C-alpha cells in the first residue's frame, strides 16, 4: 500500500529544498484551549492539553532503508524503552559530532524509530479536533498513526503540528515517529555547536472544539508621554461561521479587570472585495497603563473568549500582555522613549547533563544567575527557543532577541543559498513560523534574520516580509558586513573598540569609526563581542567606556552565556568583571564627595542602601551606610563625613557598595548591584628598620656560595648562578631553584586557531615558539659575593640565548642582611626584535604544602592587567584550592595582581608583583591536554611577575592583546622581598 | 568676515539684534564682492567667535544665495549650529569630552556620530602652539587619517609656529 515505507521512503523528501512539510498546520500562539475562563485567567493546566512525555520504544538504524517494513504495525523486539523528551546521541548509538553537494545529504543517514502506545477517552473523539504537536525534531521525520502516513516535517526549531482526528480509534493507539539525522534542511542549520538528533522537545496532545480560535495576536499604542494606551487584539476563528459567535478580550491586573471588549464576526473593509469574515478586531482603552521594561515587568493577563451570543462559552485562549514600545528614532533604539543599553548575552539551549533537552528549573536558573549578574537582555543565539523561555523572560525582565534557524556558514561563498532562488521557500518557512509563534510576548523586542549566511536576496525579501506583518519590532541581521540593507541596526560581530580590521568586502570596522561613516545613521549593538573561551575577556572594559560615551553605542550580547558560567553553572572569573562592568549605579569621587548616577530608565532607588567603608592597608577604619534615592538617569550628591586619617604608613582606601535590602524575584535579601574603590590618602614611610646587632656569614666553595644567620641559610649554585636551596632549622625550603620565567602556559586567546596541521605564524603562541622562548637556555655571565657592613651582597648576571641571538639579559641583585630579609632586585633587557614576552618574573617549587593563602593586593578572584577592574584591593584570605581556576583546557591561571603582600605558610612576600599559587606547574599546564588529567606536584609552585602580559578576549581566532598590556618597553625593573616568621 | 564680538556679556547681544544686522552685513557682503573671483578661497567665513544670532543665520543664506560655490562655515554657538555647513570646533580633543553648558565641547570623534549629526568636521582653531606646546599633535593626525569625515584643521597662529623673524619653533618640524 501508499502507507508503507518503501513508498513513503521513496520520493526522498529530505532530499528536496521544496518539500519541508506534509499535512502540517498553520503555526500560531500557544493554545492551551481552556474550556472556562477563569482558568485561562490564572493560567492553570487545561484538560485539553495532554502531554505524551514519558516512556516511549526507540529502535536505531544505519539508514531509513534499512528499518522493517513491519514496524509500521508492532513494536520491535530488542527495541528499548526511552525518555522522548531526549538525543539519542546520548544514549550512546552514534558518536555525537561538534563539526558538500548543497541538495543532497549522505545515504549513511542514520535514523532513530520512535514509538508511543497510548489511550485516547472517546469524548476527544466524538466531537471536536485532536492535533499531535512535536516541538522539537532534529532535522526531519515522518508520522504514522496506526500504521496510517500522517505527514512529514523539517525545521527541528520550531513546533509541529498534525491532525489526527480522522487517524485516533477509540481504545489503545500507536505513534511511529521515524526521526532522520540528515535531511535538506541540515544546510540550513549548519552552525557550530554539538550536532545531536531526537525528539529533544515536548510531545503534545490538543484537543480543540468544532469551532475553534484559529489565531490571535495583540498590539499596544499609546500617546507621546504613554499616560494612554490603545490594546487592539486580532482575532481569527476556523470552522463554521455562526451568527451567534461572539469573541470578549478581557485585560486583567492581578484579579481586578481592567478593559473588555466583545464584537461579532466581521472585520473591517480590506479591499474592493470586502472584509474577513473569520476575524474580528477589539480595540480596548487602557487608562495610564503600568508599562513593561526589564527594570519593571508589568504585566496583564489578556483573555480572549469565543462564545455564543446568548453567553455559553466555547473556548478560551490566553496571553500574557505587557505594554511597551521599541522604535529606533534619530538613530537610537528607543524603549518607552528611552534609549536602551544593551547588557546582552548569547544563550544556546544547553542543559547541563540532558543535552539539548530544556526543563524549566534550568531556564529559571539561568535567568537568574544573569539579572544578579547586571544582564538585561538575552540573544537567542541562532534559533528559537524553548516556549517556556519567552513567558519566564516576561516574568522575570529581560529583552529577548527572537533568531530565526537560519545558518549556512560553510558555504564556500556564504551566501550560495541565500541568493539562490529555489531555496527562498525553505528560508521564508524558518522567518514566517517564527514571527506567527512569538509575536506575542513583550520580551521579544528586535528578529534576527539568522546567522552567518552571508548576503542574499532572499535576505532583504525576508525582512521586508517581517517589517511588513510585524512593524512593531526592529530586525536586525548580520551578515556581508552588518551593515547591508536587511538590518535595521548595526550588529557587527566582534568588532574592536579602536582598532580597525579592513577584510575585502566585508571590513570590521571599529565601533567608534563605523558609527560616523558618511551616510550611516543607524544605532550599533553588537550581536557577539568579548568572547570568553578560557581565560579571556581582556579589555571588557574598553567596550563599557565606549558605550558610555558613545549615544549611538548602545551595547551587545557576550557571547555564550554558557562561556561566563561553567556547564554546572558555576561561575568564570570573569562574569565578576562583567557584572561590576555591567552596573546600574556608576560612581564619581570628588574630595569628601560621592556622586552616585543612576543608569536605570524607568524605576527610582527604592531598594537600594550604599555602604561605604576606608580601610588602611586592609584595616578598617571608618564606615557608614546612607539610603540611595536617585531618580532615574539623576543623580544623588553624598557627602562622606569627615573621614579618619591615620598617621601610619600605607594606602587609605575608600569603598562603596550598593546592597538591596530587600529580597526580589530574582534576588535574595542583601544582594550587591554595584561597587567602586578608590585611593584617597597616602603617608610614604621614611622610618628606618632596627639595627639588628647581627651579621649573615658567607662561606665560599667550589660549588656554592653559603649565607648562614642563625638557623637560617641560604645556598647559591655557582654553577647555576640561581638560589638553589634554603634552609629553616634543618627543613628544606625549596625543590626546585628560583630561576627567571618569561613563558607562560599558553591562554586559548595565546593559540588562536594554530592547530598542528593549519599553523597560525600570526599567532602569539607560534611567535614564542619560533623565537625560541620555551627553549631558550639560561648563560651564567658572572656571580659574585661579597660581605657588607651589616649584609651579604649577591650579584648574577643571565643571558637566555636560542640559537646564537641573546633573548634576554637577567641582572639580579640578592641582600640578605642581619634581620634576615632577603631583598630581590632584578634588571631585564629584552631584545626588541623579539615577540614580547608573556611575563617577567621568578618562579619556584615550595617543599611546603600549606591550606590558606593570605596576600594584600587586587580581588578575591583571579585578575590579569587587562580585567582588573572588578577586583578590590584589601586582605584576602583564601584555600590553596580557591588560587586555581579549573579550566577545561589547562592554562596559566590564578593571576593576582596589584598584590603588596603575599604570605604561605611561614614566607611572606614584599613588594609591587603579580603572583599565581598552586600545585600544577606551568610546564604541566602547557602538555596537558584536558584538566581531569592533571596531577599535584610534589610541593607548591609559586610564580611571582614584576610585570605581566595582558589577556586577548575581543576574538579567540586572532591577536587581540592592546598595545598598552603587551611588554614592550625593553628594560624592566622590580623588587622583591622574601623573609620569614621571626 | 570681519566680525568679532567675544567681549560681549552675552557674547551673542550684537548679533541677535536686529539693530546691528546692517553693520554686520556690510562686513559679509563687501568681503564676497571682493574676493569671490579667487580660486583659491575654497570656504566663506561668518567671522569668529561671536556667538550665534539670527543675523547670523540671515547672513548665512545669502552667501548660499549669492555664491552657492562655496561652502560657508562658522564657529559660534557650539560650533555646529543651522549657520555652519561644517562642523569646526575650536581646541575639541580627540578623545576627552568637554561638556560645557549649552556649548558643549563633544571629542571629535564622538561629536561626528551624534544623532542626526551628517556634516563634516575641520577645526576651524587647535594644537595652540604658545611657548613650548604641541604635545599630543600625534594624536590628531592618527585621528584625521582614520576617520574619513575629520578632514584636517587649522592650527592656531603661523606667526606661534615661527618667531617674529621667521626663525621656525621646534613643533614645527
Amino acid at each position: 500500500i501508499t502507507d508503507s515505507l518503501a513508498v513513503v521512503l521513496q520520493r526522498r523528501d529530505w532530499e528536496n529544498p521544496g518539500v519541508t512539510q506534509l499535512n502540517r498546520l498553520a503555526a500560531h500562539p500557544p493554545f492551551a484551549s481552556w474550556r472556562n475562563s477563569e482558568e485561562a485567567r490564572t493560567d492553570r493546566p487545561s484538560q485539553q492539553l495532554r502531554s505524551l512525555n514519558g516512556e516511549w520504544r526507540f529502535a536505531w538504524f544505519p539508514a531509513p532503508e534499512a528499518v522493517p517494513e513491519s514496524w509500521l504495525e508492532c513494536d520491535l523486539p530488542e527495541a528499548d524503552t526511552v525518555v522522548v523528551p531526549s538525543n539519542w546521541q546520548m544514549h550512546g548509538y552514534d558518536a555525537p559530532i561538534y563539526t558538500v553537494n548543497p541538495p543532497f545529504v549522505p545515504t549513511e543517514n542514520p535514523t532513530g524509530c520512535y514509538s508511543l502506545t497510548f489511550n485516547v477517552d472517546e469524548s476527544w473523539l466524538q466531537e471536536g479536533q485532536t492535533r499531535i504537536i512535536f516541538d522539537g525534531v532534529n532535522s526531519a521525520f515522518h508520522l504514522w498513526c496506526n500504521g496510517r502516513w500522517v505527514g512529514y516535517g523539517q525545521d527541528s526549531r520550531l513546533p509541529s503540528e498534525f491532525d489526527l482526528s480522522a487517524f485516533l480509534r477509540a481504545g489503545e493507539n500507536r505513534l511511529a515517529v521515524m526521526v532522520l539525522r540528515w535531511s535538506d534542511g541540515s544546510y540550513l542549520e549548519d552552525q557550530d555547536m554539538w550536532r545531536m538528533s531526537g525528539i529533544f522537545r515536548d510531545v503534545s496532545l490538543l484537543h480543540k472544539p468544532t469551532t475553534q480560535i484559529s489565531d490571535f495576536h495583540v498590539a499596544t499604542r499609546f500617546n507621546d508621554d504613554f499616560s494612554r494606551a490603545v490594546l487592539e487584539a486580532e482575532v481569527q476563528m476556523c470552522g463554521e461561521l455562526r451568527d451567534y459567535l461572539r469573541v470578549t478580550v478581557s485585560l486583567w491586573q492581578g484579579e481586578t479587570q481592567v478593559a473588555s471588549g466583545t464584537a461579532p464576526f466581521g472585520g473591517e473593509i480590506i479591499d474592493e472585495r470586502g472584509g474577513y469574515a473569520d476575524r474580528v478586531t477589539l480595540r480596548l482603552n487602557v487608562e495610564n497603563p503600568k508599562l513593561w521594561s526589564a527594570e519593571i515587568p508589568n504585566l496583564y493577563r489578556a483573555v480572549v473568549e469565543l462564545h455564543t451570543a446568548d453567553g455559553t462559552l466555547i473556548e478560551a485562549e490566553a496571553c500574557d500582555v505587557g505594554f511597551r514600545e521599541v522604535r529606533i528614532e534619530n538613530g537610537l533604539l528607543l524603549l518607552n522613549g528611552k534609549p536602551l543599553l544593551i547588557r546582552g548575552v548569547n544563550r544556546h539551549e544547553h542543559h547541563p547533563l540532558h543535552g539539548q533537552v530544556m526543563d524549566e528549573q534550568t531556564m529559571v536558573q539561568d535567568i537568574l544567575l544573569m539579572k544578579q549578574n547586571n544582564f538585561n537582555a538575552v540573544r537567542c543565539s541562532h534559533y528559537p527557543n524553548h516556549p517556556l523561555w519567552y513567558t519566564l523572560c516576561d516574568r522575570y525582565g529581560l529583552y529577548v532577541v527572537d533568531e530565526a534557524n537560519i545558518e549556512t556558514h560553510g558555504m564556500v561563498p556564504m551566501n550560495r543559498l541565500t541568493d539562490d532562488p529555489r531555496w527562498l521557500p525553505a528560508m521564508s518557512e524558518r522567518v514566517t513560523r517564527m514571527v506567527q509563534r512569538d509575536r506575542n510576548h513583550p520580551s521579544v523586542i528586535i528578529w534576527s534574520l539568522g546567522n552567518e549566511s552571508g548576503h542574499g536576496a532572499n535576505h532583504d525579501a525576508l525582512y521586508r516580509w517581517i517589517k511588513s506583518v510585524d512593524p512593531s519590532r526592529p530586525v536586525q541581521y548580520e551578515g556581508g558586513g552588518a551593515d547591508t540593507t536587511a538590518t535595521d541596526i548595526i550588529c557587527p560581530m566582534y568588532a574592536r573598540v579602536d582598532e580597525d580590521q579592513p577584510f575585502p568586502a566585508v571590513p570590521k570596522w571599529s565601533i567608534k569609526k563605523w558609527l560616523s561613516l558618511p551616510g550611516e545613521t543607524r544605532p550599533l549593538i553588537l550581536c557577539e563581542y568579548a568572547h570568553a573561551m578560557g581565560n579571556s575577556l581582556g579589555g571588557f572594559a574598553k567596550y563599557w567606556q565606549a558605550f558610555r560615551q558613545y549615544p549611538r553605542l548602545q551595547g551587545g550580547f557576550v557571547w555564550d552565556w554558557v562561556g561566563l558560567v561553567f556547564a554546572d553553572r558555576t561561575p568564570h572569573p570573569a562574569l565578576t568583571e562583567a557584572k561590576h562592568q555591567q552596573q546600574f549605579f556608576q560612581f564619581r569621587l570628588s574630595g569628601q564627595t560621592i556622586e552616585v548616577t543612576s543608569e536605570y530608565l524607568f524605576r527610582h532607588s527604592d531598594n537600594e542602601l550604599l555602604h561605604w567603608m576606608v580601610a588602611l592597608d586592609g584595616k578598617p577604619l571608618a564606615s557608614g551606610e546612607v539610603p540611595l534615592d536617585v531618580a532615574p538617569q539623576g543623580k544623588q550628591l553624598i557627602e562622606l563625613p569627615e573621614l579618619p586619617q591615620p598617621e601610619s604608613a600605607g594606602q587609605l582606601w575608600l569603598t562603596v557598595r550598593v546592597v538591596q535590602p530587600n529580597a526580589t524575584a530574582w534576588s535574595e535579601a542583601g544582594h550587591i548591584s554595584a561597587w567602586q574603590q578608590w585611593r584617597l590618602a597616602e603617608n610614604l614611610s621614611v622610618t628606618l628598620p632596627a639595627a639588628s646587632h647581627a651579621i649573615p656569614h658567607l662561606t665560599t666553595s667550589e660549588m656554592d656560595f653559603c649565607i648562614e644567620l642563625g638557623n637560617k641559610r641560604w645556598q647559591f649554585n655557582r654553577q647555576s648562578g640561581f638560589l638553589s636551596q634554603m634552609w629553616i632549622g634543618d627543613k628544606k625550603q625549596l625543590l626546585t631553584p628560583l630561576r627567571d620565567q618569561f613563558t607562560r602556559a599558553p591562554l586559548d586567546n595565546d593559540i588562536g586557531v594554530s592547530e598542528a596541521t593549519r599553523i597560525d605564524p600570526n599567532a602569539w603562541v607560534e611567535r614564542w615558539k619560533a623565537a625560541g622562548h620555551y627553549q631558550a637556555e639560561a648563560a651564567l655571565l658572572q656571580c659574585t659575593a661579597d660581605t657588607l657592613a651589616d649584609a651579604v651582597l649577591i650579584t648574577t648576571a643571565h643571558a637566555w640565548q636560542h640559537q646564537g641571538k641573546t633573548l634576554f639579559i637577567s641582572r639580579k641583585t640578592y641582600r640578605i642582611d642581619g634581620s634576615g630579609q632577603m631583598a630581590i632586585t632584578v634588571d631585564v633587557e629584552v631584545a626588541s626584535d623579539t615577540p614580547h614576552p608573556a611575563r617577567i618574573g621568578l618562579n619556584c617549587q615550595l617543599a611546603q604544602v600549606a591550606e590558606r593563602v593570605n596576600w594584600l593586593g587586587l580581588g578575591p578572584q583571579e585578575n590579569y592587567p587587562d580585567r582588573l577592574t572588578a577586583a578590590c584591593f584589601d586582605r584576602w584570605d583564601l584555600p590553596l584550592s580557591d588560587m586555581y581556576t579549573p579550566y577545561v583546557f589547562p592554562s596559566e591561571n590564578g593571576l593576582r595582581c596589584g598584590t603588596r603582600e603575599l604570605n604561605y605558610g611561614p614566607h611572606q612576600w614584599r613588594g609591587d608583583f603579580q603572583f599565581n599559587i598552586s600545585r600544577y606547574s606551568q610546564q604541566q599546564l602547557m602538555e596537558t591536554s584536558h584538566r581531569h588529567l592533571l596531577h599535584a606536584e610534589e610541593g607548591t609552585w609559586l610564580n611571582i611577575d614584576g610585570f605581566h602580559m595582558g589577556i586577548g578576549g575581543d576574538d579567540s581566532w586572532s591577536p587581540s592583546v592592546s598595545a598598552e598590556f603587551q611588554l614592550s618597553a625593553g628594560r624592566y625593573h622590580y623588587q622583591l622581598v622574601w623573609c620569614q616568621k621571626g
